[PDB]
């Protein structure tokens, strides 16, 4: 039951991450992340930044695949990343991802998505296995594809 994949460098910071949970009436938000899975302080900062009802668990690329494969997730779910490389990753590890949607990526493609080498290559990765990549901040912002770019 993953509703909802996003790449966002603010992750639950502010205003932004809340339009989303409520439009997909999000239960649960796993960041999945390697660094952040290692760091308890920044952990400890994106919890107590979170709104009042929301379970987050943070996971590394590895152990969430594990999860995936080896748990069914009940609650309505909302996975964060901050790059496309962990997200493609998670598509080997079967996660279906038919739609990833794009938050702010922090050189200059459009407002609020800045992209490498890395990220151009592996967002050519995700839109070439299918999946359909749509750059918006907010549920009424406008969307722009971002196979445009690649």
């Amino acid at each position: 039951s993953i509703e909802f994949v996003r790449i966002d460098d603010r992750l639950v910071h502010g205003q932004v991450v809340t339009t989303w949970l409520k439009k997909y009436d999000i239960e649960q938000v796993i960041i999945v992340n390697d660094r952040i899975s290692e760091d308890k302080t920044r952990q400890s900062i994106l919890k107590i930044s979170a709104p009042v009802g929301l379970k987050i668990v943070f996971f590394s690329v590895k152990r969430f695949v594990e999860v995936l494969n080896s748990v069914p997730i009940k609650k309505r779910t909302m996975l964060i990343y901050t790059n496309p490389k962990d997200v493609y990753d998670s598509i080997e590890g079967n996660l279906k991802l038919e739609y990833l949607n794009v938050g702010q990526m922090s050189e200059k493609v459009t407002g609020g998505v800045a992209l490498g080498e890395e990220d151009k290559y592996y967002f050519k990765k995700i839109v070439d296995k299918g999946t359909r990549v749509e750059i918006q901040m907010v549920p009424n912002d406008k969307v722009t594809m971002l196979e445009k770019f690649l």
